[PDB]
């Protein structure tokens, strides 16, 4: 059901490794946990509940900035023999296999060499927005915060610039899937505010 | 010293990546990087202080603990108390989380009666908490003690906590625990209270 995103998936999987010898996993060269969905919900709450909306979401954005970052490197590992999109598309990939969201490109313009990116992507089953919605309802803005920051943190560390993220719809709005455009900070016009919201304290 | 756990448990875990989710028995699963959880801490801890951020993970690990206890439950046929129990320690080191060795055990559902010491190996929470700060002054494996405490007491059906009594983070080679029902805990209510939210 998936293209050419298979080989990715194929080709990823075999640097996951679950070792219940020692109780670790490892994807590439960075080490993870199995995490229910549910409890990063109940923190989500307490997150919301506590700091307010919109400190809560950017703690989240941030956290999935971290992630995709850290993906990037290990897509990087594997670049010999590799398009730009081909480079790219391991984002998606990867947020597929951590369970995080089903990803399809739908159409995606990239040059890495001369700093040129527009992309937008379907996201089915965000867990993010389930999650959101099971803890507070339908919501009056789109709700995928982690998923975002990963996708602009992944983006930007693989070409070398910031690469900004937006959902244009979001299941947590009560749509029947997530859709996102991504395309250089300087193209969004109110781009440097949404930049604030990648930056800690 | 169930290796049997492992591989029956490890089975429950299942990858659909069509619908890019993975499912552990009944409940959505995501691959999540230990840097990026430890991200998070530093900016609570940064903002909230370390005993706040300590609650937050701490009631964190209980939502995990009593939801895998949720799937315990299901597969109870054939399972002695203590097989029951162990099935615990066997999804916290499926999960990645850390490596569970029970030490002494003494369980009795029925009974009430619970005391249990566990070793805890490779902590990922010691390991990032002390690398995102240094060793410290006190234990903080605050999620892997939510879920040991979520997990026994919705296995319990009563208040069961759990205390770590060494930690990696404090630059000790291990972490160990020690789980009981509150009533033999000195200040067992106010650490009942850490897992109130506020
Ligand atoms: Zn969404
Ligand atoms: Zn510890």
């Amino acid at each position: 059901f998936s293209a050419t995103m298979r080989d990715g998936l194929s080709n990823l999987a075999r640097r996951l490794r679950f070792a219940m010898k020692e109780g670790s996993i490892w994807l590439g060269e960075q080490r993870m946990i199995l995490l229910h969905t549910a409890a990063l919900g109940a923190l989500r709450k307490e997150l919301v509940d506590t700091l307010g909306m919109e400190r809560a979401r950017g703690l989240f954005m941030r956290m999935g900035f971290h992630s995709g970052v850290r993906d990037a490197e290990l897509a990087k590992t594997m670049r010999s023999g590799h398009s730009d999109f081909g480079m790219l598309e391991m984002g998606p990939c990867l947020h597929t296999i951590e369970g995080v969201v089903r990803v399809t490109p739908l159409t995606v313009d990239i040059n890495i060499a001369a700093g040129v990116y527009h992309g937008e992507f379907l996201w089915e089953d965000s867990f993010e927005g389930d999650v959101h919605r099971q803890m507070f309802g339908v919501a009056q803005a789109p709700v995928c915060w982690m998923q975002i920051g990963y996708a602009t943190g992944y983006t930007s560390a693989l070409m070398g610039k910031t690469i900004l993220y937006r959902e244009l719809e979001c299941v947590g709005c009560g749509h029947p899937h997530c859709r996102i455009l991504g395309k250089p900070l300087e193209q969004w016009e109110d781009g440097e505010a949404e930049l604030a919201l990648y930056q800690p304290d």
